[PDB]
């Protein structure tokens, strides 16, 4: 059972099977996750509202990048959406949470409207803590 946050995110995405990833974020947590997703295994597009920050982050991990305009266009074209930024209100509202997509919201506060269809950083830490304890047992 994996404990590091990026290792768990990777494992969840791997089990999901999707290979097109929309990464909405370009800060420390995004930087921790990026090493786990590389072309050609994965096709990551980094998206953000601040284009110079997005570009610089994408250059480091050799990712495609885009300025967010219509987030539905981006969601339609990807299998997995991972948010890891700061937004006053969700960047992705309920009406955009299409079927057959995996949504992982690592933002604080939430980048994605909360619900059973979106797994959150707090939930991934629940997995992490349980595994951290379980691997010390027996």
């Amino acid at each position: 059972g994996k404990v590091s946050i990026p290792s768990i995110v990777y494992d969840i995405v791997r089990k999901n099977g999707g290979n097109k990833i929309l990464l909405v974020g370009n800060g420390m947590l995004a930087s921790e996750i990026a090493p786990y997703f590389s072309y050609p295994q994965y096709k990551v597009t980094v998206a953000g509202r601040n284009i110079d920050h997005v570009r610089a982050f994408a250059e480091k991990y050799e990712y495609e990048y885009v300025l967010i305009n219509d987030i539905d266009s981006l969601i339609k074209n990807n299998d997995v959406i991972i948010t890891a930024t700061s937004s006053k209100t969700p960047i992705v509202e309920e009406r955009s949470l299409m079927p057959g997509k995996l949504f992982i919201d690592l933002g604080n506060p939430p980048n994605i409207e909360r619900g059973n269809n979106v797994i959150t950083l707090d939930e991934i830490y629940e997995i992490s803590k349980k595994n951290e304890m379980l691997r010390e047992e027996k």
